[PDB]
């Protein structure tokens, strides 16, 4: 997108001094890194998913039970969620300040304290949620090489290969670092925020 | 694109309280979803499609009996039908303003009413349609994993496998679910009109 | 392309009253169809076309009997054929326009008429033509499940087997019936012009 | 490319009366046909080139003997060798214009005669080349559904079969024509100069 | 991207003089060399790793053995890592510009001693980090024809087969070199500004 | 990329007369013909590579020992190279024209002789340097239908068949034709330099 410079330039100045940095790792270390290298890591995930059988149709039921939602899908998702608490609040504080132009470091005074705490606190339930959806659906964040499948119509069970497990665990852990270090980042905005008004 | 910033930008002035909400709902968590996740889903459909068969031509005609529109062709196509409405009345509204200047919340004073109100109701009804359609043709909201097909050529009933049928199914859920919200906010803004003029 | 906003807007601000109708049913229902939606459609009509035979060449030849001309390089000619007189005519206005200031309506005054009035009478006709060669080469507007081919080097008669037939149909009917709409438009452009003149 | 209304813009302002017109003819019906549908209708050329043998390597060099430049790719060659030397003379224009401001019809006075009759004199040669190329390669511009191909290491004559055939002859005469009628827009505007000078 | 130019002119301003050289050999001879040519040197690593053996899942788990992490993917985190202490100070020079202008070659006076000195002590280990994962994890910097594999579910040990090895034997030593340089380059600076401060 | 014509405009102002010539050959003759052209006829290298031979991994060590650095590589390569040395020249004239400025022919008048006379002096030895290494490695520039191989693990000699040599010929010949035309020019603006001043 051409207009990138536009949208996180209008966001880099509507926000705190640890805001700032909220910024540069969610568009650097997670936009580009999703981006660039993982989404490449994943495009053949089903083509080169391996079962050892000869029945019709297994290939197509194992991959899908273990494999609900892809992780570069779920990674997508997660981003878009985390986006827009940011953008509407930034959105909020042009519209604050062009009602007093009309009559550069942002200050929280009156209903904007409901907002951006809001803006906040809901980045942290939806990082938090998904983190708890990679963890509970993925068993971990460690790829496996085999995985046993008795779904029908495969009989018995069969073993079924994972294309690159090693380096999809790589970017997993990489994700799920940084993901930990925004939530890290959102609380101590919370703090800074909860000894100003409440203490 | 890169004037969706110019157009979207455009549209948002031109448009009441809640119409700003609608249209964030509408390019965030419907356009930029079809567009970063919903369609790499997809794009497998027909390739791996298996059907346990030896008939020539049967893999062909179950196919296209299951699925005579694939699903992101119908988001795409329910996409445009319900963005011309409000794209046509926020061009009427800006020659409105024109006329005026050559003499920023909009207000519904003269003939916009009959603009503004039909472009509401029609957005109802397209998603209304749209909603409908998905649910008869694909007699609900879950793919299922096998499909029985007994259409010629194929020799009595032939079992087929679909490709992942379940992230099918959760994109298929978060669409369903976000166009029922859009809905819902579209019906909220008839009810500010409907009680202004008459009530 | 990014300066689509450059020449849309150019096209839209020198044009008639209903001319602007026309410009959103060519580029929202026409152009965007064909390239968000109708041409992944087409992308694998060879690829899954499927002959019942053993015979060497007999697919590459049955299928270019039935499909001389793919219906989306059909759509590609046609968009292009009918969108040239509109824009020759929208850069004369500009000159016209540009020797006046040099001393927003358009309005036909001079030797505008017979520019103006060939354009509309070009795209009817040139409508006309692609909605006959449609008709014609492809038998009607439905695509069939089962093509029989008995070209060289083919023995005898061959079955094949279209990919996506219903959901090609379904595009093809609506793309005609889009068309048939502009030419009801221009019509009645003709039947504003025709009266103001020579009545 | 984002630029092109600019250069295109810069071409026209630089111009003679039918100058411009051949503007149109290259750009719209000559750059956008091979870009829009020429290049994916060639997109298969070797994949789908069947041969009715069992000799490695029979199939390699029996489309290399047949096709030894592709036609998209000759008409590639053929639009930028006919496109430096009027961007040349229109850069060249701009440079005398430049001049005389630092002291809109074009009109040849002085020097810029023996630069523009060489550029229209330069065109119609590349023009012509490249059609007599097509020719005499191709020994006509219908491309045939069978080729008989005894090249070393087929085994006596061996039957190949050309993909889509019927497709790539409409795109042939069509670029062929288009070519031939900007050869005769060069010479008419030849003529026009002929008659000015030595006339 | 279509602000690269407004990132490296940004960039290029507030950097000293060897900086203004570590930029070009960044872009140009590092983020160029991945993108025009290494990235699709790598396009087919796994589809034509070939291996002698009749095992299902045996490709999968020696590939994965043996490429834990891609070449490209690893240089494109390399490429991250080390562009952000430069973007930061960098933009952390543009405030304190900003603050002495509300009151062009840059130098280093006060507290940006210890953000410069940090920014280049961080790249210069940021790059041998990633310098020397390159050689443990693949052994030395060139790629051999034949891996030997033993892992799970292979029989013995299995022979497998790289994609063109000499071609990313010679992008590997092309990028590690240039690395080099940028460390070398890298040390210059910090010996430019230790003679200044502490000599 | 959309900022092509801001670059090759600077580019184009800071340059001498045969300095512009040199631009269009480089930039419409080489860069063009290798991106629109010439980069997907090497598309399928070595996917249509076919070896006669049952022997695993033959193909893989055949095709790399034949082809160890791929034709449109080595050109990327050859590009980026002639280019930096014009680039890095033209950025220090507008810096030169920056400091009498805060105080439009190029004229070389001080330390500005030894850039120019040495940017065109290593454009002359790295074109050089890139003919002898496609000359030397290929042993000519005519691509063979037929290689014959016999490196480990293919037993004796096999025979090995190339995708489309003709084509990949004429494109060879054509961009090491346009090449010495550009050591040719490079050269006459040595000896336009070399009777000023040492002469």
């Amino acid at each position: 997108w051409g207009t990138l410079q536009t949208i996180l330039g209008g966001v880099n100045k509507h926000s705190t001094s640890i805001g700032k940095i909220w910024l540069t790792v969610l568009f650097i270390f997670r936009i580009m890194i999703l981006v660039v290298a993982a989404k490449e890591v994943w495009g053949d995930e089903q083509a080169d998913f391996v079962c050892n059988t000869l029945q019709p149709g297994c290939k197509n039921v194992c991959y899908d039970h273990y494999f609900p939602i892809s992780h570069i899908r779920l990674w997508a998702l997660q981003l878009i969620f985390v986006s827009t608490p940011a953008l509407l609040v930034a959105m909020h504080v042009a519209y604050r300040r062009h009602e007093k132009k009309r009559k550069q470091e942002v200050r929280i005074e009156g209903s904007l304290w409901w907002t951006y705490t809001s803006s906040i606190f809901f980045r942290v339930i939806f990082e938090a949620a998904f983190m708890y959806v990679f963890y509970v659906m993925y068993d971990g964040f460690s790829m496996q090489r085999l995985v046993k499948c008795n779904a029908w119509p495969c009989p018995n069970t069969v073993d079924c290969f994972v294309s690159r497990p090693t380096e999809k665990t790589v970017f997993t852990v990489f994700m799920i670092a940084v993901s930990g270090i925004c939530i890290l980042l959102n609380v101590t905005e919370l703090c800074y925020l909860l000894i100003r008004y409440c203490s």
